[PDB]
């Protein structure tokens, strides 16, 4: 079994069905115990919650998924009529994410789009998306800049659209942080989670779009 299959199995065996908090705790406990991801609730979940709750988005796009932790984290916060679209190229990751949301009872809050972002971002209009309220960029940081460019080109960002990117601790290429910070179109905040010691464990960037030209 893959790691993502083993995470789902642990949830199925230990978490309370229909209880998103229980599912999140189970994923976090298991991954921390295996040393695959340390204390994600503390390192990024609390920041995700802060940003989403300050903005109350009606339409969230998640770019990237692995085991569904982030999707459950966000979907549990959405109001009636609000929804999450989760886009992921790897069908195995998308399948685990679907089953994780099902177990949490959050499946009606989410649509899972299985495909490459280059192919699917230009088709988000077919999902009745005019503009997005919040975009969560998950794990695969080298995709963040080209995905942001595609969102701009497809007219999916409005004045006030929030981008929140995970796993931006060290410089990479393409350099998403340099792009949003350097551009006058984005207002930016960086978050560094240290847990209880002095080394960064996770880093996130919030970039708020100022609107199209
Ligand atoms: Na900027």
């Amino acid at each position: 079994d893959t790691k993502e299959q083993r995470i789902l199995r642990y949830v199925q065996q230990h978490a309370k069905p229909g209880d998103p908090q229980s599912v999140l705790e189970a994923i976090d406990t298991y991954c921390t115990q295996k040393e695959w991801a340390m204390n994600v609730g503390d390192a990024k979940g609390q920041i995700m919650d802060e940003v989403i709750q300050e903005h109350n988005p009606s339409l969230v796009l998640e770019l990237g998924a692995y085991c569904g932790y982030s999707a459950v984290r966000m979907a549990r916060l959405l109001s009636p009529g609000a929804r999450l679209l989760t886009m992921e190229k790897n069908p195995d990751y998308a399948a685990i994410t679907q089953q994780m949301l099902n177990f949490a009872g959050l499946q009606d809050k989410v649509t899972i789009l299985i495909g490459a972002s280059q192919d699917l971002i230009p088709q988000l209009k077919k999902y009745d998306v005019d503009t997005l309220d919040l975009v969560f960029l998950d794990h695969w940081k080298d995709r963040y800049l080209p995905d942001t460019i595609l969102l701009e080109e497809c007219g999916l960002l409005r004045k006030g659209t929030v981008l929140l990117a995970d796993n931006v601790i060290v410089p990479g290429t393409p350099d998403f942080l340099a792009y949003v910070r350097g551009s006058s179109s984005f207002e930016c905040t960086h978050y560094s989670s240290y847990l209880e010691y002095m080394k960064v464990v996770d880093g996130l960037e919030k970039a708020v779009y100022k609107g199209p030209s």
